[PDB]
RNA sequence: ACCGGCCCUCCGUGGGCUGCGCGCGAGUGUGCCUGUUUGGACCCGAAAGGUGGUGAACUAUGCCUGAACAAGGUGAAGCCCGGGGAAACCCCGGUGGAGGCCUGUAGCGAUGCUGACGUGCAAAUCGCUCGUACGAUUUGGGUAUCGGAGCGAAAGACUCAUCGAACCACCUAGUAGCUGGUUCACGUCGAAGUUUCCCUCAGGAUAGCUGGUGCUUGUCAAGAAGUAUUGUGCGGU
RNA sequence: UGCAGAUCUUGGUUGGCGUAGCAAAGAUCUAACGGAAUAUUUUUAAAUGCAACGUUGGAUACUGGAGCGGGGAAGGAUUUCGUGCCAACGGCACUCGUACACGAGUUGUUCGGUCACUGAGCACAACGUUACACCGUUUUGUUAGGAAAGUGAAGGUGCUCUGAAAAGGGGCAACAGAGAACCUGGGAU
RNA sequence: CCCAACUGCAGACCGUACUCAUCACCGCAUCAGGUCCCCAAGCAUCGAAUGCUCUGGUACAUAGAGAAAGGUACACUCAGGGAAGUCGGCAAAAUAGAUGCGUAAGUUCGCAAGAAGCAUUGGCUCUGAGGGCAAAAAUUGCCAACUCAGAACUGCUUACGGCGGGGAAUCCAACUGUAUAAUUAAAACAUAGGUUUGUGAUGCAUCCAAGUGGUGUAUGUCGCAAACUGAUUUCUGCCCAGUGCUCUGUGUCAACGUGACGAGAUUCACCGACGCGCGGGUAAACGGCGGGAGUAACUAUGACUCUCUUAAGGUAGCCAAAUGCCUCGUCUUCCAAUUAGAGACGCGCAUGAAUGGAUUAAUGAGAUUCCCUCUGUCCCGAGUUACUAUCUAGCGAAACGACAGUCAAGGGAACGGACUUGAAGGGCUAAGCGGGGAAAGAAGACCCUGUUGAGUUUGACUCCAGUCUGGCUCUGUGCGGCGACUUACGUUGCUUCACUUAUCGAAUGAAGAGACCAAUGGUUGUUUUGCGCAGUCUUCGGGCUGUGCGCCGUCUAGGCUGACGCGUGCGGAACUACUGCGCCAAACGGGGUGGUUCUCCGGAGUCUUGUUUCGAGACAUCUGCCAGAUGGGGAGUUUGGCUGGGGCGGCAUAUCUGUUACACGACAACGCAGGUGUCCUAAGGCGAGCUCAGUGGGAACAGAAAUCUCACGUGGAACACAAGCGUAAAUGCUUGCUUGAUUAACGAUUUCCAGUACGAAUCGAGACUGCGAAAGCAAGGCCAGCGAUCCUUUGCGAAGAACAGGAAAUAUGAACAAAUCAUACCAGAGGUGUCAGAAUAAUUACCACAGGGAUAACUGGCUUGUGGCGGCCAAGCGUUCAUAGCGACGUCGCUUUUUGAUCCUUCGAUGUCGGCUCUUCCUAACCUAGCGCCGCAGAAGACGCUAAGGGUUGGAUUGUUCACCCACUGACAGGGAACGUGAGCUGGGUUUAGACCGUCGUGAGACAGGUUGGUUUUACCCUACUUGGCUGGAGAUUG
RNA sequence: CUGUGGAAAUGCGAAACACUUGCCAGGUGACCCAUCCAUCCUCCCACGGUGAGCUUUCUUUUCACCAUAAUCCACUUGGGCCUCUCGACUUCUCGCGUUACUCGGAGCGGGGGCUCAAGAUUGAAAAAUGCAGCUCACCCUACGUACUGUUGUGAGUUCGGCGCAUUAAAGCAAAAACCUGGGGUGUU
RNA sequence: GCCCGGAGUCCGGGCACCA
């Protein structure tokens, strides 16, 4: 047989992400001494819009803490944010929509979004449209925090690790029927080449492993393993249970 | 009878087997022809397999930066002015110019005549007719992804007239129980398509039929005869 | 070391045969001149030198500005110009020619490129891997466990010492992006 | 030294001609193909449509003459009828601009819509409406542009170009779009909408030979990766038994470990993970979703009942549907007539619910039926034009070419140009034509064979990456817990907890870590900080253990309490406010030392048993090496034979009996009738006694059949089994005793046969025996019942005896000895049934090669069962009467228009159904001519004779031949000619590649099932035929 | 005096309104459709002067031409802003404006000003050029010399108005180079 | 063939195959 399509996309030749008009990677400042002990305050100055992207991002100028010269940051923004908005950071900030404080500082059943889960790796966490975190415990004796993830799992990360009040920006945004393929077009321009889908049944059996046939068919069962080797690992993955879900839904996730 | 080897018994000047043994040597070197075997192997011929390199100017898809798209039809939201009504709200006339909207040039395609040509203008072209024509649109240059690999709105399509595995050189004069060929004269002889075994049934080995070289002899006849006679046996059509 | 055949190899010759044809894009006519291409006869004029070629004037007609108009890129590289010339070539013809021969022609402070920008991208150095570099990384501000700055603010001396500040090696990739100081007339071919 | 206005001098390098295309580029070429950018006039007109023209550019494409046939056309017209043509309205005709009026069902309310349909349109002369700019303003004056609406008069030959035909229905796909360059544009793909799965980053998917390597990821669940269905509306039923996927506590599974016997190799015991088994979940995972009886006041049907059975027994819906074999189903409608269309019905071979069911407005170069208009599609053809062909001037090929070119019959390799017999035939030739040359092209692509392949699949065989799992190593420090070992003290195997230096993850331009707040810290230190107590050692110098006291060692914003003590705190000087945008750098000062110059110290806290900082941490998410499972993701190879083609079937594949078999022996077929892969310690061996099957006469229950008795009884019984042969004081039956079913020095021979092996059998010699009084019989059950090389495995080569290897002691392990281990020689056993003995699953319609007429699918040839057409005899039918007309039970033929049987010709090719067109032949006579006969009154008919000269139709449905209806007629006969006729046509069907459905298969795929779409090439040669001309010749050229 | 004028929008240029690659901050480069108005230019008309065409009859007629490069100097239309009006919708429903989807106490409108963009006019260049006519005029062989002439309210047309500027789950590259300012140096 | 388990021993499992 032929590679299939799957294994193929590992090479990155031509479906890598299309990044010339995208602005950066959307960080939060990073954590130095003046965080760590007082507060710093910026001012907001543009919101911005980048393809691929469906949260607006916003431009934050700062004082660099020892030198003669302006800072300039992009993070993800929270819905609420405008222009000539003051932003504080650091363990002396008050707790207001827009500020970056320490998770062991903001108050049981608080809404956060942008949490590191590592001290230091400037926000990983609820960062699309409409998403956000729950606070949900702190542990003084170990110094940890119990949080609620957008998902609906629970995990545990240092109480030193910083988050922003508030949810994130655009939310909403998948309520809208498209009703064009047209406008499926548009959406994939500024992400990557993965549009249109072919199916696996439309395809010859040289390609993929649902392929031929007389009729169009698969003709095992299409629930694999987690040990299948790759060009044979198509359909559903090591799936626990399949059909219409009657009930409450379980926890994704392992 | 003797030499080597394996044995049996009543244990003898018994017995019975076995050797590519002995039994007054015949070998060895060289020339030449014929046969068997390996090699390119009497001459020409596959579909395949492997090692290393060259191609995205045709064509497939992404990215960067540029260019292009007559003339009409229909008439969405918003806005204006009038009426009706107790209200809620409803109605007419304008304005405006939306749409993977319609007719239709250029452009991009290729439905029918199963038209023309069919040793052509052409190794796919020509004529009428036909699809679409502000969009998932057409197009220049640059750049990125390939050979058990690349790319694909998916037809096993396309990757320089080559693709159900490209091209170039080499291993390679690849192997072929199968098809085709195989160059002077006269003379003496002259067949078989049957038996047994074989993954054997388009092929071999084996016996038979044939040729050559003879050996030992005889000469009217040995171990002669696809025939009779006499005698003596066999038989169930 | 002897050939009649292997859809055998390489040359030459051959009937078919002066045959099939040389039928898309409408079309040419006339006088004069040129040319060896005539108005060519011994044995009145027609019935015995046909047919065809270039230039100029006139006539007729086509392309019909999405042009058999005027300029460029890719590609081509003397096909450009003058004079001469008709053996072979332009599947008919040639006195014509993008044919053949002999000589000529391309001029920039300002036009295009470059000096001198970045883009999709590439891959020297450094490091790592590989039996073997002919392998990998090398723009998400950016090489390398990584000492890669050779520049020089204020100040002193005299008419040339001491040192503040600057993180992230060296290049290439656009003749349609960025950039770029000149216009008309000519009897000047 | 800086500058303004001038002025003086100098301004480097490469490109520059021409072209950019119906002749300069790529297509072998000056090729009707292809190739990016800029400039773009006048009139008609909505106009970059189309037609004509000024400027600029061309007259370059081989020409002249000129009404043959047949052709091509970006060329036309036809009376009357109007789809009767055809598979099919293919092709052509036809509608058409603008303005006024008007417009159906259905519908997602947007559309459908230009729905449908009616009317007007020329020319000329007039009239009205629609505006700007000025002024001392419902006024006056001046002036531009081309639309719209009217009136009178007058005319038509309906008159350029350009420009939708319309309607009623069914099937499929929602729509725009894409898509097999060069035979398929579609119902296929995509799409929006819907559902499911994995996943919180040390992740999921995944590239890669390898690394601190790479992609989704410049990302973070409203995200990324992997599947299925395919808009909206209304819905999506039951099954977890099978296969798969997935989640939890003890049988089995590997290395590594831990112990034993032994001198050691060897061997044994215990321990030992994932996985597999057990126990759950899951169908919008792959898939699946029944039989048979009876039963209601006429019959029918069966609401009701019973029965067998499943994991569940097809629910809502829909149907002779692109799915129904029978089948042209049955009823209605459409027509004069319908294998067609629509609407109904449903025990549906084999419909059915995201393998999606049902329905749908709008849309479609999609499939099908009907209607209006229109027509040369047709009845049935005719006339005209331009370019060819035709003749001439110039120029000038190819294909093909054994040799050649008149027929009839015959035989022949079963369809001759050549051969046999007959019949024609003077020579040369121009234009046509498609009967023959089984004409040309291409070593048949269909079918079969080869110990040839390739693409694809999986429950084939043998393996490899990837994933998971165990062991060791990487690997360090303490305090404990639970066991083990050996005579409570020492090691060790697992572990709880606390550490940090190995290692791992992340961030940062390694940008402020920890302490100073003080110990179950260290105190051998940069330039001289140690001092006691107790115990115990000593090289007599001083150590070690445990303890104390000094030293290392130290500052600070704020806030409480009594400058200065104490506690707290832990490195701190921040506009408010409810939410909204200001500037901050290259030091001021102050002390010490130098002469208000130059330097040090603060401003700006000190210190470092040292780690850049966080997180985890001796684990794995790390490195390496062994071990196990999984693993069509990938690699390699295989997938019997015979055969009235091959396949399915069968076994004629190794073997036994009777017959074919022709009176020695031998003999074929997928010939006939039957057997074999076993069974028996007795069913083997011997001695003795006896006589079987059956029949007849007799005896309580007792009978046709129980047991007893007498007689006859040539085997009619028995002998394991198939059959044949054989046997009577026995080869049979009963009984007694036994192990000849052992060993048997390589003795010889028969059967098959090569005079090989294997199996079976025959005649002997030697040992020890059995039964017999003995002679004698017996080393299986008479003849069928079985197996090479290599490899594995068992038995025999006991103990002693021999001054030496001998008649009689098995041999070797090569320098030699002791004990193990291994090997050799002889006789058996574990098996190859394809049986003289490879280790082996599918598919190809995407297909390939070498060959085969040794072999199938057409024609032809032999045959004629079957099909068709006839005779002879005469039981009966015919009011009686065998024979007017028929004729059973039987029997004799003919034909090659059916289909079978065979396999002779053709596989380096003879174009494979039907229709259209055209000619000819046959007679078994439908009509037309003439007759005989009747159950012939007339009329209409039945049967038969001579006779093939002439004739033999128009339509609906279907691809059809065939079939069946409507209508006309004198009649609507049957057949042949390579199942006449494709270089004559057509291409509907059949039979490639695309795609949908049903059934089958795990799958790739299959179906002589249904459906839609799918290149039809060449004549100029010879002959034949049709016309057209030139010209010799009687010794048919001469004598 | 130590740049300077104006209450303000912001103006003033022979060389001190000098320097600023120590440093920092902005801006230009730099990106967006369609409608409407519309540049350079083209085509039509009107006005008429040079030469040709036709003229049996008509035609104050038909045709050709009628031009101004770069560079430099000195009233309109549109946008933004300042000032006054002791500042408008006080009051049953206010006002300005576009073909068009709207604007105003967070300051409409009106008078007067400042500034930007696109044009108009005037002049230097520039008539000395170019294009036609005459060329039996005045010459002779010279490319020879004199001389004459030199309105649009139309219809098209992307330069510009024009962007925080289009459908948008689509929101329209970057850098060199250059410009200005904050601080600082400098003149008295 | 090995390990088992359940009945001198027949079945059910998990493994292993050079005549
Ligand atoms: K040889
Ligand atoms: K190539
Ligand atoms: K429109
Ligand atoms: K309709
Ligand atoms: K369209
Ligand atoms: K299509
Ligand atoms: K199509
Ligand atoms: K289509
Ligand atoms: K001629
Ligand atoms: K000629
Ligand atoms: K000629
Ligand atoms: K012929
Ligand atoms: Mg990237
Ligand atoms: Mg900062
Ligand atoms: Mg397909
Ligand atoms: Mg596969
Ligand atoms: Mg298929
Ligand atoms: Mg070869
Ligand atoms: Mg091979
Ligand atoms: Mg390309
Ligand atoms: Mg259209
Ligand atoms: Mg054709
Ligand atoms: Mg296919
Ligand atoms: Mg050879
Ligand atoms: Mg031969
Ligand atoms: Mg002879
Ligand atoms: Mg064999
Ligand atoms: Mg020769
Ligand atoms: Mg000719
Ligand atoms: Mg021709
Ligand atoms: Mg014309
Ligand atoms: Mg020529
Ligand atoms: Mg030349
Ligand atoms: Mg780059
Ligand atoms: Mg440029
Ligand atoms: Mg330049
Ligand atoms: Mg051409
Ligand atoms: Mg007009
Ligand atoms: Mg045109
Ligand atoms: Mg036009
Ligand atoms: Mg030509
Ligand atoms: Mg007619
Ligand atoms: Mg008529
Ligand atoms: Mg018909
Ligand atoms: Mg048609
Ligand atoms: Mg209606
Ligand atoms: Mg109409
Ligand atoms: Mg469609
Ligand atoms: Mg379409
Ligand atoms: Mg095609
Ligand atoms: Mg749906
Ligand atoms: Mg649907
Ligand atoms: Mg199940
Ligand atoms: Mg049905
Ligand atoms: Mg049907
Ligand atoms: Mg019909
Ligand atoms: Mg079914
Ligand atoms: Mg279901
Ligand atoms: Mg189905
Ligand atoms: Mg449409
Ligand atoms: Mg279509
Ligand atoms: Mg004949
Ligand atoms: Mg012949
Ligand atoms: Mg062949
Ligand atoms: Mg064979
Ligand atoms: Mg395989
Ligand atoms: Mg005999
Ligand atoms: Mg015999
Ligand atoms: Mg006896
Ligand atoms: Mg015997
Ligand atoms: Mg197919
Ligand atoms: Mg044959
Ligand atoms: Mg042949
Ligand atoms: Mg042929
Ligand atoms: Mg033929
Ligand atoms: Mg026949
Ligand atoms: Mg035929
Ligand atoms: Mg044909
Ligand atoms: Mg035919
Ligand atoms: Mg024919
Ligand atoms: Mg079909
Ligand atoms: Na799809
Ligand atoms: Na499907
Ligand atoms: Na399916
Ligand atoms: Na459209
Ligand atoms: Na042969
Ligand atoms: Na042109
Ligand atoms: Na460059
Ligand atoms: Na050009
Ligand atoms: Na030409
Ligand atoms: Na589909
Ligand atoms: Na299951
Ligand atoms: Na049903
Ligand atoms: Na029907
Ligand atoms: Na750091
Ligand atoms: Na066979
Ligand atoms: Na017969
Ligand atoms: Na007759």
């Amino acid at each position: 047989g032929k590679t299939v399509l799957t294994c193929r996309k590992g090479n990155g030749s031509v479906y890598q992400v299309h990044g010339h008009k995208r602005l950066g990677p959307a960080k939060l400042r990073i954590l130095d001494y003046a965080e760590r002990h007082g507060f710093m305050r910026g001012v907001v100055k543009a919101i911005e819009h980048e393809p691929g992207r469906g949260a607006p991002l916003a431009r934050v100028e700062f004082r660099h803490p020892y030198k003669y010269r302006r800072v300039k940051e992009l993070m993800v923004a929270p819905e609420g944010m405008f222009t000539g908005q003051s932003m504080l950071c650091g363990v002396k900030a008050p707790l207001a929509i827009g500020n970056v404080l320490p998770l062991g500082q903001i108050t049981e059943g608080c809404i956060v979004c942008n949490v590191e889960a590592k001290v230091g790796d400037r926000g990983t966490l609820a960062r699309a449209s409409g998403d956000y975190c729950i606070i949900i415990s702190h542990n003084t004796e170990t110094g940890r925090t119990r949080l609620k993830l957008p998902s609906g799992q629970k995990k545990t990360v240092p109480s030193s690790c910083r988050a922003m009040i508030g949810i994130v920006a655009g939310g909403g945004r998948i309520e809208k029927p498209v009703l064009k393929a047209g406008n499926s077009f548009y959406r994939f321009r500024g992400k990557r080449n993965c549009w249109p889908k072919v199916r696996g049944v439309a395809r010859n059996p040289v390609e993929h492993p649902h392929g031929g046939g007389n009729h169009q068919h698969i003709g095992h069962p299409s629930t694999v393993s987690r040990h299948a080797p790759p060009g044979q690992k198509v359909g559903l993955i090591a799936a626990r249970r399949t059909g219409r879900i009657r009930g409450s839904r379980a926890v994704r996730g392992a």
